């Protein structure tokens, strides 16, 4: 079986529709998500268009290997989707109404700049390769493009599941292709980050700043160096779930700043001590007293500047 | 082969039954569990209803590709279930008695608020999509809805395996669907948490409070900072098996409180020292003496308030 | 094809035999092991019992889809086994001699109480569901129940592979089932635990007890607190390969005891210091001197009591 | 169906073309990458060359199991590729135009010497084994050798996807083979390494050098030893994503140098202290003062020498 | 189709040959390696031996499901191999020349005693089960037993790929089996271990020995205890890629020795301090001075003794 012939020279319009059933396993590091949905396909095939006079049926149900079915694929997938045909039903005009339930691992990249406050647009690209006798173009039937209310993506708020109605028609290996953009907008649930990651990581850094109210080099060494060890240990605990990005992250910049703040604090502790031992207690005291206001104020402004630059 | 026709306009009732054989691999982070069970299906098909007069058989056993079998699927699954048909037997009225043994990775969310004292309700959603000629509705045969006595879910106490008898009939992509709720109630085995996690994590925090019986800033710095490092290391050891939740956890709140308690203790140690060095030993001593009662009492009340709020 | 009819009312006896080829991947945390073995089945089917007079064959070899074969399954499996039929051969009396090579992930629970000195009994449950016309019962042919000499389970000593000859006949979903218990006895290789885990973990705890020969609170704080950090780090290094058990482990109890011993040592160090500073050096010295004998003696007896209770 | 016969003695030329659709999962440790692409094959088969006079078709579309198709395989693959035939179309001269969409895990080694500034050349080896009647040779159709604009390999910059036009014809197990080299040039995105790995790891090492401005052995011991612990912890945090190489890495050498620099600093701290205690403060002071310039200058030159040797 | 009959009573000799294409993923912990190779099989079947007079062919090429092919399996595999038949060609005498390309996960145990200087012998066991009419025996065609020059096993040097020519004929479940031993000799690339693991781990231990040139108990406590923490952290960093062995490893013994050396050093530090405080400075000094020579000399000899015992 090959494709239905045109009346004139018109291409075959395959009306599409993706309905999300289950959506899960969003791997931040791999920039992949797993989706279990319904794929809806519709096209007219006059060859199987029959008369409600003679035909012993009103709606003719077929098996997938009895009629011509368009080779519809996904662009951004790891391997081909695990699809199970649900129903194929031909209306007397020849209109085929295909439906399958598929599960696929979609490969859509993410923007980690505004992390962990970020929002993403996940993409599902439907494609059809035009054939010898008839050229095939994709379309969006917005009545069969949706999502189940129960759909849950852990740590994210599902905003919308839509499709860019106009297909991307282009040439690929001497044949026309029709690509459709199914967009899934999601926004990260950042509550947990504040009391679980941000606040304990700020407390450890604040502990080091107590060395600006001490003259004991032994106590100061223990303070700044031990908190630096606590910091690294905390970051080990709090995992690492992001890939290596070519760009700079909001969180990326803050972390670097914190490592710089540990280094500067050591320099201060060292400077204060050297002046004190080299009989210059006024300079040693003035530097320590200044640092008490300097370190928090600089930290505050630097975070404000960064926040502004990223948001 | 398509569905049996009605006598009037009545829908086809498919009686269902899930019998748990093996239940395992409950992934807290992924909110998934693996299940190996029996799926029982029963429906009347008059087309294959024959006479115990003529028929050379008493009970007619068939192969799955000889008779019409309803397309029964699971809603909350990763990929389609790995099922192996056990037996199909037609009674001479046409009553089909289908049975298969399946294994599926079910995707049912969890509530981590009362963790590690929590209890869950796992869901297994059976679905049937109604077809062109005949509409299909699901039913519960409570005589074939159960669980094997040996069924073990490591770290959980299996309470019950039941089914919500009334199906959820609704419209989806221009056709009727019939959904059934199979509920698996489980309650976490929290013994281990008390001597393995809770008690050692409380001991490390209690060690820091010994700085309220010392005047040695060097000893106090080592006490509060080193125990903070021990705390983080202990938490690294004791793993992290929960996802990022939009809500706040009982354990989540207590942990944050402990990080705050390390910070407050540092402030005290720093305050006591600054007053002592700035020739105010009475204030330095009164603050330390108060902290001896303050820190445990505040901790006790805060834990009581939290416990009350979560339970 | 359905089952052979009885001469009278006798059930069909299917003689079984499992022969272990490869045995591996014993996951302590998941309580699963992977097995690659031979499954041997034998039953009489008079329908295919032919005469050595006429028959142009002496031993008739068949294809699995030419003759009736009993639906034999495993109870405690994740998914159904990957089996490849090796040989089916019918003797003139009708005796079928079936043989397949299968690989399955078996789900058998473990008792971690006596860990790492423990011994386990792994279970492989063979099952057959009786059918409409003929009831089916399982049997053990002990001549085809064995294991390959080379079979290796890393870190365990394979003691025996046997079968409980009497099957467990019971009712399940209105039909009889015949269950067979194939037991695989294994005993843990505990050598490594003594010099790699037990001894280094005891050395770190012994280091803390040197604070009973010091009067330097700074040295004592560093001793007890730093060794506690070393302890946790060591346990992080030495992994965590056991699940969360409802019961208490021999190793579980010892670990808790060690955390208690770190806490008590801190109390001592704190007590000795407070008395010394509050001008009571005799009490401070008597407590320290006592602890020198107290801490090791109590530890020794407590370990003896626990060892006795678990073994 | 076997191969088309030659007109004379000429071998069958199979024109090839790989078009990258999705490229991902580059495992540095495993030296593997996953690829989803189009495989294009073209050859003349006069047996199916038909006349545009009689033939009721203009372009004859076939099924893969209707015509002879060359056995094309990949050399450096884990398992055989998951390919799905897209289109087979015969032109009247007999020219077959085959196209499939495949996904394979390619096994191409990497050079970690210049890491993390490295560049790689990934290889995809196409092979065809010549047969009894006709010998088969591979060719490159550069019009169907490309990559999708969207193709993204996280942490790498895709430079080019080309093919070495001249095939590698050789003998293997008494038959000719024709191998084609598809090269994928990639260059690592090293930005992240500077502020996330290099700079914090340099700060910790610089902290240790402050012991050259102190005379307190207690402070110096804490400085050099604690920073060494911070260093190791940081490296644990920053993962380990490279295999065990027979050669020496740029990063490999620098790391070893840093461990040597921690050791030398300890020796200095120990030397300075021993001279000071053995009443030689001039030697103790001269060594410390020298080290202030020595340690950074030596480090700078050593890094310059290494950088030169590797780049 | 069943096996070719004998002329007399002779068994069927199946000539074998494994040619390594890709060899990779050697999992030390799992004692498994993945192999992609060519399997060559040859046997005479007179039934298909045809006359170069009548036969319209010179070399008859067949499809696998047209002729009898021996059921050849691998003993030490996880699951059955993923094989794709490359070519089957019958010579006029009846000699069949079979060839397939397979990928399998081989399960061959390892000896970790001499690790990381160890050498292994990997095993690939070919087996054939004799059948009813004809008994089957295996043979080695050494002209088709080899390896591709490009074959790379990361971190290992491939020494040789050979086969034990004499097969292991034995009885298994009432039938004869013929087993062939394909041996793959490999030797570990130990360069990396010296500057990356051995040397940094020796430096940390040498740092602790500086406490033999100090009288400061506070400095000594920090030295020996902090280096012990650095040691454990280093070992965490440097991974753990070996299983739990019943025997003792060369590396295993050295590690235990290092933990003992940390313990003994603490004892010394404690002893020196107690004598010094109990007004015995001569004994305290003699012990410290001795330890300066004792600790390195004992370490040197112990390593020499161990090295001798393992190599
Ligand atoms: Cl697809
Ligand atoms: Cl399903
Ligand atoms: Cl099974
Ligand atoms: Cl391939
Ligand atoms: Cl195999």
């Amino acid at each position: 079986v090959s494709p239905p012939p045109p009346i004139a020279d018109e291409p075959l319009t395959v009306n599409t529709g993706i309905y999300l059933i289950e959506c899960y396993s969003l791997d931040d590091k791999a920039e992949t998500f797993k989706v279990n949905a319904f794929l809806s396909l519709s096209w007219k095939d006059r060859r199987l268009a029959f008369d409600p006079v003679r035909s012993g049926v009103r709606v003719k149900t077929y098996e997938p290997e009895a009629i011509w079915i368009p080779e519809i694929r996904f662009v951004n997938v790891e391997n081909a989707r695990d699809a199970d045909v649900v129903d194929i039903s031909v209306s007397p005009d020849g209109t085929v109404q295909y439906l399958e339930r598929f599960s696929a691992r979609v490969l859509s990249p993410l923007d980690f700049r505004r992390y962990p406050f970020d929002s993403q647009t996940l993409h599902i690209y439907l494609i059809v390769r035009s054939v010898d006798t008839r050229n095939i173009v994709l379309a969006v039937d917005l009545e069969k493009v949706g999502k189940n209310d129960d759909v849950f993506l852990t740590g994210w708020d599902i905003e919308s599941f839509t499709a860019v109605v106009k297909p991307a028609n282009f040439a690929l290996e001497d044949r026309l292709e029709s690509k459709l953009d199914y967009q899934l907008r999601i926004s990260r649930q950042y509550f947990s980050y504040i009391p679980n990651i941000i606040l304990p990581m700020l407390f450890i850094l604040f502990i080091s700043w107590t060395a600006f109210w001490s003259t004991s080099y032994e106590a100061n060494v223990t303070l700044v160096v031990s908190t630096l060890i606590a910091h690294i240990a905390f970051n080990i605990l709090v995992g690492t779930n992001l890939p290596k990005t070519p760009y700079m992250t909001y969180t990326g910049a803050i972390i670097f700043m914190i490592y710089l703040f540990y280094f500067v604090a050591v320099i201060e502790v060292t400077v204060q001590h050297y002046l004190k031992v080299e009989s210059q207690p006024a300079r040693a005291a003035s530097i320590t007293r200044a640092s008490r206001i300097a370190f928090p104020v600089v930290f505050l402004l630097a975070n404000i500047i960064l926040a502004f630059l990223f948001f």
